[PDB]
């Protein structure tokens, strides 16, 4: 119903209030974490090719390099999901895919389809992408929704929203935030890795800040060497997306060891 | 069963093998029309917009521009195909959309869902991504049968296969058209505008000699100027995705009149 949705809009519309007075008045950037070692980054990579030109065969060596490298998880496109499940069969290592990828412009109903098929299929873990465009519109009944199909649709599944930091102002990341949160959504995670900007230590711990120690920023896009990565996870990543995490473990041992 | 896909992969690859004999036997480069007008490159623009930061305004934009220029098309991303229909009601500017874009590597059934649903929504025309991957694997099999659950699943609206030129050698272009071709789809379509590379006079006139003259070939990615649109036409393009279109007319009105 209109009047319910309407209804719905305002309060999700205070609540971004309610953040974006809370980030003026008491924000500040700093540390979340001492330090972090090999052993912490190796647990928090995702293992990730989704390049349109990937094989079999580079499933394959992928799922390969995430059982040597003991990686919390590799990322795959939909379509090599099946394969993954098979190649890490009897290990803890989880298959996660994307949703909606990357542009996040699907009728939310395909989004809902393709996670439902993604889990079927395997997956552990869902990473979808938030309606840019209508989050820019504050459209935030919408956007809510769009999330909201998704994660009930793999209810007990882990989804983690991509917000695609780099298309947005401070006030849109917190609002990006609030909705994903409100929406049942388990992470938000910053970049697609396909649009204009990467990761940065300052969306991190912003996206940390606002929505707490019970849900997870993954830290995705630019994350190329050992130190990028004890960046992003002393700035509050609870997880990080790449495709360099051999050269990562490689520049740990290497440099820090 | 397996032996009939085993059977259908095997026939796939001779047509293939096939097209690349002919291709070295008698390809020759050059122009296929000896010129093009500026309302040629109108009938020809489907005008893109598939930023993800679009909004609702920059598609109302979007159609307002394709009304005052008399473009064949608009292309939106699939969430503004019911805006687009909505806001393009009482003209016949086509509404086209976007399937497994821009990295092809959905599931077929993803794919051929968001097609139906697109249709349900109401757009005139589907523009899917080929599943690259599996290309350059030469699982033929399986991208066939993803191109034509696809063109199945919306008998009745034109399909454009987007073979995503930048990744591919020759062979596989070759093979990339031989493939869209046997599975239905009435266009190939260069590039997506989000790899490494978009459309060459080169590329559209080998596919347009591949396919022949009653499958289109769309021209797509760094399409700027009218120019540029003149060169795509004259070596065989049929349609140009672009987002450049006010500034291509403007241009050709500018510098070769009316």
């Amino acid at each position: 119903s209109d009047k319910i949705h309407h209804h719905h809009h305002h309060m999700i519309e205070y609540r971004i209030e309610e953040a974006v007075a809370k980030y003026r008045e008491f924000y500040e950037f700093k540390p979340v974490r001492e330090s972090a070692g090999i052993e912490d980054v190796k647990s928090a990579i995702e293992h990730t090719n989704l390049k349109p030109f990937a094989t079999p065969d580079d499933i394959k060596k992928l799922c390969l390099e995430a059982r040597e490298n003991r990686f919390h998880g590799v990322c795959v496109n939909p379509c090599y999901v099946k394969l993954a499940r098979e190649e890490l069969e009897g290990t803890d290592v989880k298959v996660v895919t994307v949703v909606g990828f990357p542009l996040g412009a699907n009728e939310t109903r395909t989004k809902a389809h393709e996670a439902i098929f993604a889990v079927e299929s395997g997956a552990d873990e869902i990473d979808m992408v938030i309606n840019v465009g209508m989050l820019k519109a504050k459209e935030w009944e919408y956007v809510y929704e769009d999330i909201r199909s998704v994660v009930e649709s793999v209810k007990g599944k882990v989804v983690k929203v991509i917000i695609e930091t780099c298309y947005l102002d401070t006030e849109e990341k917190i609002a990006a935030c609030v909705i994903s949160k409100l929406a049942g959504a388990h992470f938000v995670k910053t970049s697609t890795g396909f649009g204009t900007g990467g990761a940065t230590a300052e969306d991190v711990h912003l996206m940390k800040w606002i929505v707490g120690d019970e849900m997870g920023v993954k830290a995705s896009g630019g994350i190329r060497t050992f130190e990028d990565a004890v960046k992003m996870i002393m700035y509050g990543a609870d997880r990080i997306g790449t495709s360099s995490g051999v050269k990562i473990v490689q520049g740990g041992e290497e440099r820090y060891g």
